């Protein structure tokens, strides 16, 4: 038994004595809230930490970060021993030196501006041998204990006085460097990131196991993404996180070679990885290596692209080598290279949503000092386009803004900087909107995947729908223990059809946040850029990154677009099919059934639609979203005006009766256009910051319906056809 | 504290000895509209110059022309002592010569075409190793001192005689060449400009700052616009 052993995780919190044990894990070794241990792993060595409460990791495993799993040298996926230590321990006397890999450049007092703010109510339990690093300067210096008391008994104390040297000693092999990449340095991948921990995490951290067994590992990982997503960071992160040996092969060094050098020098990287195995090889670029899809000029680009080939597929074991390559576009890579035993685990990694750029913006300003009124959740919604390495951009270009205030008057002509100066120089709100409103986002024009933030609770009435749309698209996928069973197939994908500005695009958004799943959306001018650009086949790479980014929904706008700039129902001498709506179902009908990718599709003029899409098995659900009634659009002005303050004054219920034909879009302006009146009101009379009650009663002037009369008569006589209730209404069984 | 550090920046005004600062500063030094003051640099070196009023640079900072600038040594973003010198002092006899870099081709009289038209009713005060470079004939040619009364006491004077040897001397590696490129020859360019003074500003002037922190610096930028408009002369001006 020995229930002492716990499996070793990242954690959580980024603080430095603290370890994450969930309730039984205490309440089985009778260790209580604020209490100390002795946490012990290989190379006889100690650590003291404190445990902490925790309800999210696991039943038995401890969450400990990188500071301290470095201290042990362990990595993830190791074991170590666990036990409490109750003897009362106080400090005395506490004698630290940094080492000279990080110190260059600090000058002055070092117990002021590093170890005064962070031992202090902190009580942390320092162990005589470990290696604490501490976050601040704008940068990260870490301390080593060289003599002290004999451990344990090294608590820190506030009557604890410190005395140090001055100058530092140099480090070992032993350990490992604490600036660089580990998993903590990682944000906004996830989904992506724990597939690849889960990839790898056995042939490298168990390498004899896969000797001594049949199963195939994976020899080869495609990551994708846009040039600076962080694909070199997570494979250099999953190296120095699994304790292999990482080569960098960038992708124009080898091509910058001569004739017969390039082949030399590649070849020569494969065999050195093997005899330091286990080894992970990485390729920086392999679109700019092997493009042998149009390109096929030079008789040294095929050699080097087929000696590439048959040194990937010529790894019969061997060593434990996993090759892991990095790309830019899917289609830009050799379809030689996919075939099985060379690259057949494919990875994409998308651009990080507005949770995700937050987690890159903590980790990219943890080394600075950053003032009270500094915010990163407007940073990174006003930052949307970004990817990993814009918002590590416009963090440098933020932090540079500040040193440009101090610098000119300050004027510390020195050969070298003093940390006492930089720990002060805190970044404000002004300085990052400076370099905000310059920096280029690199990732404009491909499709943005999210999980919208928008729920239930901004959607105003349609009460009927939202039951059906959760019948269709989560019983399935929660519960498909009765699907199987009476052996049918659930519904491919659902079709809106009505006027337009009603909540076509609200529900298909509320329904992949309540799912949790991704969603895709394809406006009307994205699916006529391929109509008129007279390129059709870019549906396939839609399609495709919807289904490797399941659970997704594949949205799309006004799908009749593209019909109704060629005419409509008889336009010209053609009929109402054409080039992209051919390729999206050809598409659809091979998509695989048992995935959990979903179809959406938007209409407005559903008399233009194609018949051929509306079969049972490509779209048969049809949901008509009818104009808002009478208390389904006070609803929509109650989740309206959950962002703008609105007093009690304005009455809501009286707005919704008197707009009798008034589609969801009209009442969104209205409210523009109050508050367009408010600020226009408050800065004329700045020469108050509220919205009165006769704000609306002005923008209430050009409330201007844009769905007429005309088009009702229309939308219902459809819905009706289509529906076809009538006649079976009173059919009955005799007995 | 020592009110006397400023920082020196490009001027407006085409002239030579030209000082401009804001109202409060010369209020603070107790320094007057017409008056003279003796600016000091590095490598024990210093300058007279006329300060004068300016009411759009900064309220701590010093702006002073390519021509002057090169006289201290003194570059932009590097910082100077200033302090004033109301005594009294006037010129007897003022000794220079031009140096042969770009007097090849001048034949003639050389105080009449020159230094006639440049030192009457200007009152430049001019110090002993000083060299200043003067607009004329289609070209620009400077002057060098070679020996006259110990600085101070070089004020130009409508009753001062100038005479000239007409050889001309070599100059050193020390100061530069006038005739270079500098932050004054380029014109129509002031939003993109001013990005690129801004970029380069810290890791050129202060290499040392960089090498002791973990800011990235800008390692490329990249220029566009039509062959013609500019971009060699803004990446020479630069360095
Ligand atoms: N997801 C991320 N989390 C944290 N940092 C990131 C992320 N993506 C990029 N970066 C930062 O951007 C910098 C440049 O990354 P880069 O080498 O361009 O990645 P890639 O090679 O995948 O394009 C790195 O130093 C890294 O710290
Ligand atoms: N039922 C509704 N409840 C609340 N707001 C709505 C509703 N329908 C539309 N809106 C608002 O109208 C705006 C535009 O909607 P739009 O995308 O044109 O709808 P559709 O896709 O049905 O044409 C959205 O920002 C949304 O906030
Ligand atoms: N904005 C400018 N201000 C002053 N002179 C200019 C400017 N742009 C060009 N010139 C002049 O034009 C000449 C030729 O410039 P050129 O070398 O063609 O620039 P680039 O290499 O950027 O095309 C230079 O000698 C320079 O003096």
């Amino acid at each position: 038994n020995r229930p002492n052993r716990l499996i070793v995780d990242e954690a959580i919190n980024e603080d430095n004595s603290v370890v994450s044990l969930s309730q039984p894990k205490m309440d089985e070794l009778q260790l209580f809230r604020g209490d100390t241990v002795l946490l012990k792993g290989k190379k006889r060595r100690e650590a003291v930490c404190i445990v902490l409460s925790d309800d999210t990791c696991s039943d038995e495993k401890i969450r400990m970060n990188r500071v301290v799993r470095n201290n042990l040298r362990v990595r993830l996926g190791d074991v170590i021993s666990i036990q409490p230590c109750p003897d009362v321990k106080y400090g005395k006397r506490i004698h630290v030196l940094p080492i000279d890999d990080t110190v260059e450049g600090i000058t002055g007092n070092l117990f002021e501006v590093y170890l005064k703010p962070y031992f202090l109510e902190a009580y942390r339990p320092i162990r005589k041998g470990d290696i604490f690093l501490v976050r601040g300067g704008m940068r990260a210096v870490e301390f080593k204990v060289v003599e002290t008391d004999p451990s344990p008994y090294c608590i820190v104390a506030p009557d604890t006085v410190i005395h140090c040297e001055g100058e530092p000693i140099k480090r070992e092999d032993e350990e490992e460097s604490l600036n660089e990449v580990g998993y903590d340095d990682i944000g906004g991948c996830r989904k992506q990131l724990a597939q690849i921990k889960e990839m790898v995490e056995l042939p490298l951290r168990h390498p004899a196991l896969f000797k001594a067994i049949g199963v195939k590992p994976p020899r080869g990982i495609l990551l994708y993404g846009p040039p600076g997503t962080g694909k070199t960071l997570i494979a250099r992160a999953v190296a120095n996180e699994t304790g292999a040996f990482f080569f960098l092969i960038n992708g124009p060094e080898i091509m910058s070679k001569l004739a017969g050098e390039s082949e030399s020098n590649l070849r020569k990287a494969f065999e050195e990885a093997e005899k330091n195995a286990p080894a992970i090889i990485f390729i920086d670029e392999l679109d700019a290596i092997a493009p042998k899809r149009e390109k096929t000029h030079g008789e040294v680009e095929r050699r080097i692209v087929s000696q590439l080939l048959t040194l990937m597929d010529g790894l019969k074991q061997r060593a434990h080598v996993i090759v892991m390559a990095a790309t830019n576009r899917p289609n830009s890579i050799d379809p030689a290279l996919r075939r099985f035993g060379r690259f057949d685990r494919e990875v994409d990694i998308g651009i990080p949503d507005a949770t995700g750029r937050l987690e890159i913006l903590q980790i990219h300003t943890k080394n600075m000092k950053l003032a009270d009124d500094v915010d990163l959740e407007q940073v990174a919604n006003e930052t949307h386009g970004h990817v990993g390495a814009d918002l590590a951009a416009l963090c440098s270009e933020a932090a540079l803004q500040a040193i440009r205030k101090k610098m000119d008057l300050i004027d510390l002509e020195d050969e070298t900087i003093d940390a006492e100066v930089m720990n002060s120089l805190a970044v404000t709100m002004d300085d990052f909107r400076w370099a905000l409103s310059q920096s280029n986002p690199s990732a404009l024009r491909e499709t943005v995947v999210e999980v919208p933030q928008v729920t239930w609770e901004d959607i105003g009435g349609l009460e009927d729908v939202k039951r059906e749309l959760q019948e269709l698209v989560q019983y399935p996928v929660e519960h498909p223990d009765k699907f199987l069973k009476f052996g049918m197939t659930p519904s491919k994908g659902v079709l809106f059809y009505g006027p337009p500005g009603c909540g076509k695009t609200l529900l298909a958004k509320a329904i992949a946040n309540e799912c949790q799943a991704n969603f895709i959306s394809i406006k009307g001018p994205e699916l006529l850029t391929m109509w008129f650009g007279e390129s059709e086949a870019n549906v396939r790479e839609i399609f495709d990154k919807a289904r490797q980014a399941a659970p997704c929904v594949l949205f799309f706008d006004e799908l009749d677009s593209i019909a109704k700039a060629r005419g409509g129902n008889i336009g010209n001498g053609g009929g109402a099919a054409d080039r992209v709506i051919n390729q999206i179902l050809t598409e659809m009908d091979g998509m695989s059934t048992k995935k959990n990718v979903f179809i959406i599709g938007a209409t407005n003029r559903p008399d233009i639609i194609d018949p051929a899409i509306l079969r049972p098995g490509r779209l048969d659900q049809l949901i008509y979203i009818p104009l808002p009634d009478e208390k389904s659009r006070v609803a929509i002005l109650k989740a309206n005006l959950r962002k703008s303050p609105v007093a009690k004054d304005v009455d809501l219920e009286f707005l919704a009766k008197m707009t009798n034909g008034f589609s969801g879009a009209d009442l969104t302006e209205i409210c523009q256009r109050a508050c367009k009146l408010a600020i226009r009101e408050s800065i004329e009379s700045e020469i108050v910051p509220e919205i009165r009650r006769d704000h609306f009663e002005e923008a209430m002037r050009f409330a201007r319906r844009s769905v007429s009369d005309n088009d009702i008569r229309k939308y219902e006589m459809f819905a009706q056809t289509l529906q076809q209730s009538r006649g079976f209404g009173s059919f009955r069984f005799p007995s």
